[PDB]
């Protein structure tokens, strides 16, 4: 697999016999700032978060926080899944996306003496 | 200032004239897994984020996000605050809390004598 | 990618995420005498040029132009193109070339609001 | 001789007994787009090969193709050449002159 | 080819005219707990061994045996193979793996001439 | 191109429009030691001489020749040979063998507007 993006944004893969269940963590983001694609077997995901605005009057001592807001990923999935079936969810700032296996290895197995 | 506590969890002071801004993101944090409490002029918040479940079928291959769940942190800050008169805010795993300043807090003008 | 072609390569490729096009300078060079052969995510050209001759008769003064009695291209494209829905067009001894992308790339993604 | 102008445009004088033609690959650029001139022993070609614009669908990935539209040349023929009675052919971004000798 | 898991797993890749006899050690592995797929050119071992029971009046002094129970491979075979077609065989805790060759990726012999 | 295999045998690939002569000097192997198969766009061949018998009255005072007996070399051709049209000489101790190229041969078509 490969990763390729812009901008702190760590991301968990969690593969089963049925879908490749990914989270990522992405604060700060409106819930229509995302616009989320996917095709075959490779993932494209795009997200923005407006910037941190302090009036006048305020004034920043101490951010540790990064600033840039366009960041992107994506990912070469190793296999194919269905784009078409799947879904994807984001509460409290974090993507869950769902990506069903598509004409995956079936894995029938061998039988073992 | 000083910043002390456990985990990752990125702060920004914003100091102003009148209050202290301070943004923290929280992501995958519950809403009520948050517990704020301050005085005088400390602050200190405990959070906790469940566990990333996955089914029996399911199975991590590649995962950045830490996994340690308690996490905190106890910032001490500058000059004193009302938190009686004090909001918080979280949203998107984004804690604005506003931490206005005392009375006593305020620089006396004087002006010249 | 990778592109190995003896005759002189003034060659493009433009992605149109409809459908991929591909413009190329073949002057000089006949409607007849070119090959145009394509399948899955491969493209393979192959052309001619016929080089000047000098009359004797004739004192050419020099021949700044270069080119191959036999010219040749062998493109890896990234994605998979539709060779029956392929379309070519030479005009100006110009090859403009549309592939359409495999299923038009037309991609599949969630919107999550 | 000497050539003069910008870009890359190779250029093949055939030199003969009773004319000088010449050979220049014009591709991309139309028919009407070249402005051909010339008088006495020497040679004018102003050409221009429209941009490689793209849909705002499209994108460009690869391409060496250079990008300079407006391009033309000077060559200074050594002898002289009747302007007057000259023809030129332009088939397959192929820009074949002759200029039949003085 | 490449080999990718978890854990200790030898394992020895015996290439043959007509199968591909893969053997693999799994001790202390009862036969149940082997779920063995195969399809195409790659194979996949889920394995995992109980932990070393001790009674409350044991202790463990010295032991170079592993702790670690999920173990697996990932074997990514250079031609494809009849998994259908394919048997395995698990005695003494080593796996015989038995992989058919397909017919397009059976060589034909050439006569010196 | 990528070549594989064991020992000391340097080969030499002289490509052509209609087929691949590859060169391999081979001394003191016979005739029969030698097993040729390929398939597609792959060459194997395994070739193995006996060792350098001597007489008890003899002895080995300085030889740089190797030892090891077995020895092959597996070449992944860049494209595909008719195999069933292959034909090999072994002359001199130099293993010339034809292949007659099969994509080449086929060769391609496809309408260009």
């Amino acid at each position: 697999i490969q990763i390729s993006g812009k901008g702190f944004m760590p991301i968990s893969i969690i593969e089963g016999d049925q879908h490749i269940k990914v989270i990522a963590w992405l604060p700060g983001v409106n819930k229509e700032d995302i616009i989320l694609n996917a095709v075959g077997d490779t993932l494209e995901i795009r997200a923005k978060r407006s910037p941190l605005m302090i009036t006048e009057s305020e004034r920043i001592i101490y951010s540790e926080i990064p600033e840039e807001e366009e960041i992107y990923r994506t990912i070469k999935l190793p296999a194919t899944v269905k784009e078409e079936n799947a879904s994807a969810k984001f509460e409290n700032g974090v993507l869950s996306v769902i990506l069903p296996k598509a004409e995956s290895s079936i894995k029938k197995g061998i039988n073992i003496e």
